[PDB]
């Protein structure tokens, strides 16, 4: 069973499936009308449905994301739910599409070789960091905590519109699996907060350390965190208080803003809303 929600009930056969995107599998898509304003325009989509294996498990994980996606709203910085397909059929959860694909990959891609300039100075990555704030001030204020807040949870669009990914998880029914390796071979649990880390505990303020790390993995151009230590003695030093050093490349107002994320206490951190106005201001310093 699965209810009519008329007004975001989208007709499947308004869908023209594609390639596969990636893995709940994905696929690109061109749907017919989104817009009703312009009711035969095509628009590119991305599109979620279950694999053939899926158990009741995995269809409450996909259903939960869509009702969380549905409570949250839509902003310009966010993937946004665009479409649903409940009736006389399996289930297709419609959302934008970014053509650039992740944050991380965009950023390694770009890269310089050897002291050469790169297209990224440093206004292109302040402003880059200042859209990922804006849509994590937008969660904040819909009281969604992110849980996996990275490089490679940013989508870029066409326009270079940075857009969070993978927020409904947390308020859904999916455990995250922090020790389960990213497509890079990277752990997730290297972006976790010492609250969650090892009391066990989450807040708001949780994200806003993650979203320190991200800022690393931005001047870095997709580097990766803490780089050569494997995740136990890293553990071990976060508890002596060890923190990322200044990448090489890197204003000093964003080191700075990264140590204020990375306060012990999540009750010192910085809010979302405070992270929008600094970087807004850097960016107006660097770019004038
Ligand atoms: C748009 C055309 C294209 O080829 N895009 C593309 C190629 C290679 C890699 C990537 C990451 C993309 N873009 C892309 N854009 C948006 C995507 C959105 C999701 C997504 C889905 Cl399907 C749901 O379903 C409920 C929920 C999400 O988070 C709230 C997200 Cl982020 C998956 C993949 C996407 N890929």
């Amino acid at each position: 069973d699965l209810p009519l929600d008329p007004l975001w009930e989208f007709p499947r056969d308004r869908l023209v499936l594609g390639k596969p995107l990636g893995e709940g599998q994905v696929v690109r898509a061109e749907a017919f009308g989104m817009d009703p304003a312009r009711p035969d325009q095509a628009s590119t989509v991305a599109v979620k449905m279950l694999k053939d294996n899926a158990s009741d498990k995995d269809l409450a994980d996909l259903v939960s994301e869509m009702e969380v996606m549905k409570l949250i709203g839509r902003h310009k910085n966010i993937i946004n739910l665009l479409g649903v397909c409940t009736q006389e059929g399996p289930l297709y959860v419609i959302v934008e599409c970014a053509a650039k694909g992740n944050l991380r990959e965009f950023l390694r891609a770009r890269r310089p070789p050897g002291s050469s300039e790169g297209p990224l100075s440093f206004p292109v990555l302040v402003s880059c960091a200042y859209q990922v704030a804006r849509g994590m001030q937008y969660l904040e204020s819909r009281k969604c905590i992110h849980r996996d807040l990275a490089a490679r949870n940013v989508l870029v669009t066409e326009d270079n519109v940075m857009k969070i990914a993978d927020f409904g998880l947390a308020r859904g029914v999916h455990h995250i699996d922090y020790y389960k390796k990213t497509s890079n071979g990277r752990l997730p649990v290297k972006w976790m907060a010492p609250e969650a880390l090892f009391d066990r505990v989450y807040t708001h303020q949780s994200d806003v350390w993650s979203f320190g790390i991200l800022l690393w993995e931005i001047f870095t151009l997709g580097g990766s965190p803490y780089p050569g230590i494997p995740v136990e003695e890293l553990f071990s030093l976060l508890r002596e208080g060890h923190r990322m050093d200044r990448p090489p490349h890197c204003p000093p107002e964003l080191y700075g803003l990264m140590r204020e994320c990375w306060h012990a206490a999540p009750s010192q951190r910085p809010t979302f809303k405070q992270l929008v106005e600094a970087l807004d201001k850097v960016l107006l310093a660097v770019s004038h």
